[PDB]
């Protein structure tokens, strides 16, 4: 299980960068050079690396600072190879940013916050990178009456449209991918789920251009199944990017490695961007990132190893979900259960509502209990899939 | 505090009428006749009654019996003057169900549930009903390999664009109206949350008379904040109905009474109704409905006590909420928290993209340490909607 | 991968008994005949039964009939070799019930709730049941207010303190073991997990002869570690029976089969019932007990399915755990990480908190910030166990 | 609604001076002197104030340091009249603890972790605290492997006798308090919840000094009835201290004030502390001590207005659970719920097992159907709690 570029591993800079401070202790890890984590990179096989400005260039840095990480930052990527496919604004850190950045209750700010992801697309323009990532972190409230919520939504969809409205004027081939986050560091995150994303999204002069950017652990922090939620982003073709990581329950973001957490569920993202849907339709093409953290009590040694964990987990899941869908034996096993009949659609060709209602045999004459006796045979299908997991089979 | 028809409160005939099973233990109490529930639910201040097609008549009623309890019905409601804004489909309890109705693998299914939904519109259309409820909860799976995720999709939309299709040719003045629900009774329910219920609606090609009809408990089921949820549906305007409950966390539907679970919750839910948003914006004006169940422990006095504490928890929480936004010193709280500045517009008017990344003072030269040092004095704020709640002030 | 007789896997009458009856819909398979359990249940390779009195006997059964249900129940065991390890008494779906049996607020249900039990202890010693559980499903409340706190323990700990006695008394030998659930059908029920109900043990008279049985679902219902809880529970040598099944989530009680829930959990559920400690110490050597129900949506092939499934989940789990322990690279790994230090006492022999707190090199003199930079690999021995359960290694 | 020092009320120092860094960003607020915090905290009407070595003594001080510290905080507290009821080790935030303090795998770290809290029972007795609290917040693990679980008990287990030993030792007048926790910062802390707290403590050699600190946001973390939980340890009589604040939901620790939160269970937890249990039972008399976080998004002026706030909430639901008791209205209720007949044992003074057995009206002849016909009457007695919570009775 060795990757290569043509897998499309992308990790954040903030991933290994992460130096091991949570709410409760400081770091454990000196600070990561970013040439370092990019050739680090380039010889596990990693294809590209994704940041936030500030995880780059420091918030205060001078100019002549900022050319001079740049020279040694683009550096590292020419000597390498790797790409930048995502580049994304840092809107939280800062104590400027308490209150969120598009939707800070203060006025100044929502300014600031807009300008410093207009300035930040130039550059992910000039970095080459596809995809414009919008995470809301500070997008919400701890208490019910701090916002207008109808105004905090007009106020988010004014900061999108106009950085979209921007790419547009400019030229640029870049698609704002948003993440949402139903809570941490705020009580409620606003967009808290997929399905709040991609309804937003539909109200954006813009939205043509925006999509979605799910990740595993957010979902799992809801308790809400990742590979149903990345399959409606598919469905209604917002699949724009996606993280890998691992979430074990319903707590704080845990950012373990990919497939460290609900182990099941990672078997079935897995199988949902290799091998697609069952009957057919789009797939995922995007970059397979990687947004974890390597535990504070590792060192060094460990977060080499945590980057590289990623990989081969991945590809152990796609291993198994390929030999998996390739079985005879659980090729009959889904037509049995009904999964390529689900594909058939209810009504006959020009049929109409009409037309089915006075069918007789599809209502008025159904016999319903003798329907009701076929064996799904859900949980041997379940059993098959869990046993080509395990390498049983 | 005492109700009037003026009031909207409307109430299920499976509520009053749930009789107490649950999965571990039988009926606690005698059945309900839907005559009685109606003449109770008028003696109480109830506004109208919402029923699922065999609440009132059985699945295997012969047709003399059909209209023999259409008759005992609408007799009740014309004497007592209640109304039926809503109607609703039984496509969970029968076993023909137990893979889902819609989005069943079995196509006989399928049609046989798209026929009862459309049989079941002519019937909303007779009541005078406004508004048809959609709940799939037998829609998904216990397994991640029993569904094609987007073929499930696929089906969900043909059956409502199906029925939608049809409330149109036919003239009827429905609304449809989805619910969503996470999970219970099926591991993982197809548009788990009132996000994936506006993103679907997108989708549809008859999605301008569809919309949602979000539960208190169920979107607490996934920990989610049903005022920030309902927001969210009032802002794409897509509020079409509401369902008023109690949940105490992350489990089982408990359906209390409303205001008998995350009562602070109750309590700004109660102000968006009501009050509206601070800034403006759409207001709810369907009937506030509760779909709640009486707990098992009690007996019939019980029943009509839940009833009438459902109403008067509403009611207390109307009197809170009104005070609370007409107290002068919340009103100067919530200026210094920045409520009313959020609905201010972000760029001036005429104002690019371009004109806001170079105006020096909007970024280059803004002095973010000075803009951080802002006490929202969100507590503070939080603590005068507390004292309100509780009566204090 | 074949299970037999000395693999003491055990099952339910209730399980594969379920007839498929939800809260939101009716039984979706005929009732199973115990016999034909019996009979089914030994030829898979299962080693005992247990059962519910009324999972047997009717609530409403008359002395012969009771009799003739026994009689052809028993020869069936003696026909097939079958043991009955454990017994239980269904304190939970009769109305009377409906507020407990034991804490129930009218003490005349609590008197029947009782003699329920006692009458049940006989039985249970006539079948040769070891251990007798104690489920208080229905011990608990909806609202704080419906209980006098204190008094309900004082009824709890009376009722199992008679039953207790009661076992001294006969000279059964027998142990009681309760099942802790955090909610329910109660939204919350006494001793609501694995450490509630150890604690409560400690306060009974007759505690030495009372343990727990703890169950994966219902910790996972609370978010919990199941090993970790199991782990206490052994520490403690209190337990005494365990129920395996699958969780996917807090969410209601879902019975999965065991492995179809939580993957990795359950991977190091049997590492820790068939391998022990690391460092040696305390076993289980009880009966596997599963308790799960076999998913409505399948019919009785599904039904001896799962029967199976649970066993094969079990037994291939157990090769790959065995084979994780077994592996060399595993052991330097553990070593590396400080599995084995943590097993050496902190204190040398001798030594006394005053020595300690006086020995320089231990406080005073003692470089944390060398201690710090440790790398305990804990990412990588997680990666070890991953490869191992995916049959990689 | 003006607090007074025999109202109890403590506040940690960490908690006011919480300066607003969270995972995702810095710190918002300036740091507070701990001179300042006495002085600030005396005013407000507070009794009493906690700390943490390292919240008062920096890890790396100097001896001379130390006194000059401790001597302007002597001052402080002198000129105030404050006292400092319980003292607390900070074994969580130098990197050196990331693996835990006694629990880590590391043999000198425990050693070092365990002479830390030595030393400091010797600061707190001679502060004069009577309370010795103990978090092992960095106690567990991310990965079920990462630990042999039967040692880190024996490990947690040695640390607490030793520190318990030497108290009895030095004859100082303090007890040791556990303080559960479920997670974060560990994907599982050991002893999750009050239960698991209280089982532990039963398997020391000193338990009769130990008992718990159980904390409203942690056992919500877990989804648990907080006043089921102190119920249970003040039935045990083990609840030695309490840390109150709010948390809305399973998500990481929130830490709002009391009463932010879960609003009903607030009530329920002010009515068991300040009343106590309805048939007369034990009484928790106790500092009533706020560990929670003032908001980020608030200047200090929102520090100050949020410890008022803590002290408010606890006060208005005071006078509302004294109101409520003392209805003749509520009374009646309770006594129709049965509220006082639990008080009565199951069992008449000298009746055994056998004659209850034995006795047809509580069994053999028992009509168990007219028993299920009471009406209990729990929903109509939640509606008078809320009432008298609204401030509407
Ligand atoms: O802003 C993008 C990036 N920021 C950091 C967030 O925590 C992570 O979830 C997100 O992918
Ligand atoms: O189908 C509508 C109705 N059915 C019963 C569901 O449980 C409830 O949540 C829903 O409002
Ligand atoms: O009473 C024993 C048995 N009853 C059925 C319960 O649901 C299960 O948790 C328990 O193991
Ligand atoms: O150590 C005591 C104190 N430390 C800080 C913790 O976060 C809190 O839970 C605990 O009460
Ligand atoms: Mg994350
Ligand atoms: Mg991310
Ligand atoms: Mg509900
Ligand atoms: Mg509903
Ligand atoms: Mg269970
Ligand atoms: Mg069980
Ligand atoms: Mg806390
Ligand atoms: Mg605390």
């Amino acid at each position: 299980v060795q990757p290569t570029p043509a897998d499309h591993f992308t990790f954040g800079l903030w991933t290994v960068g992460w130096t091991g401070a949570d709410p409760f202790g400081v770091a454990t890890r000196k600070n990561l050079d970013p040439v370092e984590a990019v050739h680090k990179l380039a010889e596990l096989g990693a294809y590209g690396i994704t940041f936030h400005d500030n995880d780059l260039i420091p918030f205060d840095a001078t100019e002549a600072e900022r050319e001079k990480i740049l020279g040694d930052f683009n550096q590292a990527l020419k000597d390498t190879g790797l790409k930048v496919p995502m580049v994304t604004t840092n809107l939280f850190s800062h104590p400027v940013f308490k209150d969120g950045g598009f939707t800070s209750n203060d006025r100044s700010i929502r300014r600031f916050a807009l300008a410093k992801v207009l300035h930040n697309i130039d550059l992910a323009a000039e970095m080459g990178a596809e995809t414009f990532v919008m995470w809301g972190g500070r997008e919400g409230s701890e208490y019910d009456g701090s916002k207008d919520l109808a105004a905090a939504l007009d106020r988010m969809r004014e900061g999108v449209d106009t950085a979209a409205g921007y790419i547009k004027d400019k030229g640029y081939n870049l698609r704002i991918a948003l993440e949402p986050k139903p809570n941490e560091p705020r009580g409620d995150i606003f967009l808290p789920t997929v399905g709040h994303g991609l309804a937003f999204i539909e109200q954006l002069e813009h939205g043509d251009i925006v999509g979605l950017n799910p990740e595993t652990g957010h979902e799992q922090m809801a308790g809400l199944n990742f590979t149903h939620g990345i399959a409606q982003a598919l469905w209604a073709e917002k699949l724009f990017h996606i993280d890998l990581n691992g979430q074990r329950g319903i707590k704080y973001d845990q950012d373990l490695v990919f497939g460290h957490g609900d182990l099941t569920s990672a078997f079935f993202t897995v199988d949902l961007l290799e091998n697609g849907f069952p009957n057919g339709g789009p797939k995922y093409t995007g970059p397979r990132h990687f947004d974890y953290k390597p535990s504070r009590t590792d060192g060094y040694d460990g977060v080499w190893d945590s980057a590289k964990a990623n990989m081969s987990m991945y590809l152990l899941l796609k291993e198994r979900a390929l030999a998996f869908r390739a079985d005879p034996e659980v090729q009959e096993a889904m037509k049995t259960s009904g999964v390529f009949e689900l594909g058939e659609t209810t009504l006959n060709a020009g049929e109409s509502a009409a037309d089915l209602m006075n069918d007789s045999a599809s209502f008025a004459g159904f016999d319903a209990e003798a329907a009701a006796e076929r064996n799904f045979a859900f949980i041997r299908l379940n059993q098959l899939a869990i046993e080509h997991l395990l390498g049983s089979r």
